[PDB]
């Protein structure tokens, strides 16, 4: 048997590993373009794995890593408001794709997946962006945006995984850390 | 007018919460939904029901009616009235995909507006193991299908095809932009 470490400083994270009812410790480490988002997600992942399961070698080690892709480009955590509320109106009443990857090391076994799902969002005013953005909630999201909260309503629909959406395909996790003996 | 949601669903509170809109919560007991009708129409008759009677007792007010459904192969499942009647709700939607409908019905004197919201949700396939222990905390005696789709109902769910919190018992996205034509 193996302890368990959640590499990551997300709240949504260790909030949706909790559902697992497995004992486990949070440690957060130091964090190409001729990659694909699937590819640069799962290296992601698995960098943030690798830093804290190098360190702690005896250690089942579960990192994950969220983009907000559309045609081709992914948007990260905005820097400024404005560059928040630029992401918000090329998502406004369209569909994205919300790419989770998950990476799980241990020194016997490591298992490296990615989860996409498909979101629908309703076409936005100026004055529902801005008034999103005043919450503080955008800043923390990639994409601006976060499906929990007032975020909540800017969401038409999904197809795939709400959770995952969240930053951890959960079920899926569940799943992969059967054959690591949970343990 | 007053807004009032005729619904005790602490999951429908949370959600109507996310408005930051005033309002209270009123309700007014109604039941039988007729074999006739599709999963559909009777949603829609009960999510109204609700409303009316909440509605009739406030006709000044906006009143807020709705109810789910869980269905496959046109079949509706309701709370489990047994653990053993519970496991046998999950063991059918084990492994393959099932519809949740929920209506809403917003009622005034001088407008009203009913809709449904149709989710499929896909379930992995479950062992017995994992239906008795999930039984075993009381979380799908309280709910329609015998699952939740927070908590530890999370695990069994693969994958959703519509909105997440419809699911819960309030399409809030829909509620909300719905409100604004009252």
């Amino acid at each position: 048997t193996k302890p368990l470490i959640l590499a990551s400083q997300s709240p949504r994270r260790k909030e949706l590993l909790d559902l697992l009812q497995l004992p486990y410790s949070i440690i957060v480490s130091e964090v190409n373009r001729n990659f694909s988002p699937e590819e640069n997600v799962q290296w992601l992942a698995k960098q943030k794995a690798k830093a804290v399961a190098d360190l702690h070698p005896h250690a089942i080690v579960i990192g994950a890593d969220t983009m907000v892709c559309l045609d081709g480009e992914c948007l990260g955590k905005p820097q400024d408001q404005e560059e928040a509320a630029s992401m918000l109106r090329r998502l406004s009443g369209r569909s994205h794709s919300v790419i989770t990857a998950v990476s799980i090391q241990a020194e016997n076994h490591s298992e490296t997946f990615y989860d996409k799902t498909e979101v629908a969002f309703w076409s936005l005013s100026e004055e529902e962006i801005w008034t999103y953005i005043e919450t503080k909630e955008p800043m923390d999201k990639a994409g601006a945006y976060g499906i929990q909260g007032r975020g909540a309503l800017f969401v038409k629909k999904i197809d795939g995984d709400y959770y995952s959406v969240m930053g951890l395909p959960i079920s899926k996790t569940m799943r992969a850390l059967r054959h690591f003996d949970i343990r």
